[PDB]
């Protein structure tokens, strides 16, 4: 059933070269599902 | 030092690995390095 979006803790990995400078983060469907976001949505990232 | 970024899909090889790919500008603005851990939340 529907779950609310939750914060996710993830390990930083380096960007693919075509993505550099585009202010994107690539995250898979499991992280997006837990976050409650779709591709093209915006997220806030903070150090932990 | 929160930074806003747009979500893009994962490369197939990265699916299931609990990573977030971000470039050198984002890492600098966040003050993090590859391998560090970050918290991500929906805007």
């Amino acid at each position: 059933g529907p779950m609310p979006g939750k914060s996710v803790v993830a390990r930083v990995a380096e960007a693919y070269p075509e993505d550099v400078g585009k202010r994107i983060v690539r995250m898979d469907k499991y992280e997006r599902a837990k976050l409650g976001v779709s591709v093209g949505d915006y997220v806030e990232v903070k150090k932990v």
